[PDB]
């Protein structure tokens, strides 16, 4: 059920890890900088996400997070169906790849305005979600979910 | 009114919980911080505005209203920074009641989480999903979707 489907994505910059959740149907994202991708960090990130949006299903970004007892506990707690992230549809890889490149580009364009990477990442989230493509990802996610509620 | 948020700072376990409330829906986001500085508040607002269409923020106190860092974040994110003076006196009691409710939920989950920040995010989840019959999460999406359309 596509209003509730999210995909996890982990990318790297400046020796740090950027964890991204993408609302598949809209392209809307949330993201955080973490020192390393652990089960505990991923679990906490998912808890935050699911408190903020109606997360029904998460396609996990790798097998370690899929396997993680802590991630499984968070998904249980928050009522999330934890699934694999195998791109049975091969265009999924390229879409995530393209978004990571886009995000890193935006981070570069703002990096000087922020002392810390985490600030630049949140600026990138803002720019990404507001970008008009003509609706924005932020507009699309609200519309999709509102239509589902109705 | 679809774009109006209110900041709220409350305390528990010698730590600070910073809350943003979407006034029309009662929907919240929250974080635990060591202390409420301009820098922490600024970063919190940047996060919020990247996630929801934040037009106006009623700041929680005069220090954050005055803060150059908070003003910079509001400028960056296109947020109108306003005071949080309750010209409508029922605003105080509503925020008061929510802080009490949140602390209650935190108590009900505190044992399930080692760290306060986890308990706070559990509380955010429970608050936003609670049916009152629609939930705050349902109301915010409906309000904003109607505004877009
Ligand atoms: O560094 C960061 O940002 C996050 C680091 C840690 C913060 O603390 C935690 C964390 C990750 C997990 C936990 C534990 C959970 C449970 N244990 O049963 C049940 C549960 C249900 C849902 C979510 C988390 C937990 C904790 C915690 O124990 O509080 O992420
Ligand atoms: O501890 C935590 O979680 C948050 C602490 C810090 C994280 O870093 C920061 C922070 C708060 C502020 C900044 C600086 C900003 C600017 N300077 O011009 C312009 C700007 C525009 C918008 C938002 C932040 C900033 C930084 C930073 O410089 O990166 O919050
Ligand atoms: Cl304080």
């Amino acid at each position: 059920s596509s209003p509730g489907i999210w995909q996890l994505d982990c990318t790297h910059l400046e020796g740090k890890v950027i964890l991204v959740a993408v609302h598949v149907a809209s392209g809307y994202i949330e993201a955080e900088v973490i020192p390393a991708e652990t089960g505990q960090e991923t679990a906490y990130f998912l808890l935050k996400l699911a408190g903020r949006w109606p997360v029904k299903t998460v396609h996990t970004d790798n097998g370690s997070n899929f396997t993680s007892t802590t991630v499984k506990a968070a998904c249980w707690w928050a009522g999330i169906k934890q699934e694999d992230g195998i791109p049975y549809n091969p265009q999924s890889q390229g879409v995530i790849e393209s978004m990571n490149k886009e995000l890193k580009k935006i981070i570069g364009q703002v990096r000087d305005q922020a002392e810390h990477l985490k600030t630049a990442v949140q600026m990138a989230v803002f720019i990404h979600n507001h970008k008009r493509k003509g609706y924005s990802a932020g507009e699309r996610i609200v519309d999709i979910i509102a239509t589902d509620i109705q």
